[PDB]
């Protein structure tokens, strides 16, 4: 069975993220460019902090028409004491894209599916629905709260962007 | 149940790839050089181009007993509308290897198993056997048409070259 | 059914790794800093060399207040004519993680599910414990022997770390 899990990826630019190493042929983003990143994620409902995204997007070319970049990206969403979903697939920064979920660890072990990535804001809010399957239990409560619905205008609960206690989850990953 | 999909990779020079990023104390490859990459997917029966691959290249170590190279690869294979699947590991410059696949998207979702990479021609052709498990459905028939057998000779079908709608699929990924 | 693998990983320094590409700004590890590495595998009870590590790690912060590192790492395990494990998550030079195995080949095709990364000497000595799903086949019986009481004076046996015969697996990557 598929379990529905919704999280927002959130670069507040506190974690000097992301880092552009430009080394392509051309002035704009091209091959050769490599962008390490990490953001920070929250719960679908926007009610706590979870932890963290981690990983590589690998510019593969511009794309003029489009006014945007195409990325192939490697990375993993971090949930605090929960575990971790790994990823593979295409960024695209002018639209909506599908990425492989490569598996994962702790409550996510045994996971598979793909992962719908939406941006909202270019490039500091983005929204991502994981089709899961594989898992062993039903996800925790606490991760499975009704998402918000993805919009520009979105913004985490002031006590999760604060960590207070009320606002994070335990050992949330920094 | 396994569902063999075969692809050529063609490398046409029109892509800017490789990209050669030199950090290993060497003239020849070594370990610290890095190489993003994107070539030109076609069906195994050559009729059609389907999209491109695109990721990253570790190298490992230089292998002169071989007279070649090791590398790392994490990458994915795009088959335009129809999804992508992602892979990692071996790529040895000097023979034929396996690569774990790590998951897919589109009709690709779900997907697990290993494919067979054949170097053809150095570095510009290279042919594909995925043994699929996995997927929601049967593959569509205009990526399964039987392969033409793997030879230095091989070329794309000159609709397919000149992109032509006879010779490519939907959205055919670029 | 859960199949236990263990391997030990040594940096015996003959292998021209690590090799750090530094990008940050910091004297310290940060974002843009990438670490490609290759490392001896031998097996659990540390009989025998059955391979290698290969794959890149991507620094994602320093730790100050844990006196270490937060690296993303992507590579794979290879033993010989048997195959490879391919993996995703979290290195952390400070405490012990687990990682997402990506998929596998040979004997491994099929694998899932997720591996204990225990670190004895920083960064020349690793335990791994691979929770391994989906194989066709229980494990050979020279890879699950009883492993070495880990601790940071392991030391491959001398045959094996010699390459004599009876001291490494039939190919054993390299």
């Amino acid at each position: 069975k598929v379990q529905e899990l919704s999280v927002y990826e959130i670069n507040e630019l506190d974690r000097h993220s992301p880092k552009i190493l430009k080394n392509a042929f051309s002035l704009m983003f091209g091959l050769g460019d490599l962008v390490p990143f990490t953001n920070k994620l929250y719960t679908g409902d926007l009610k706590k902090r979870v932890g963290i995204t981690a990983g590589l997007c690998v510019v593969i070319e511009h794309v003029p028409e489009k006014k945007g970049e195409r990325f192939e990206a490697t990375y993993s969403f971090y949930f605090g004491d929960y575990g971790h979903l790994s990823v593979q697939g295409p960024y695209l920064t002018y639209e909506d894209s599908f990425l492989a979920i490569t598996g994962g660890a702790g409550i996510f072990e045994g996971a598979y599916g793909q992962v719908k990535l939406q941006q909202l804001v270019y490039p500091t809010k983005l929204f991502y629905t994981f089709y899961l399957k594989g898992l062993a239990n039903d996800l925790p409560l606490e991760l499975t709260g009704t998402p918000v619905p993805p919009s520009k205008d979105i913004e985490p609960a002031p006590e999760a962007k604060a960590l207070e206690p009320s606002g994070v989850i335990s050992n949330y990953t920094n």
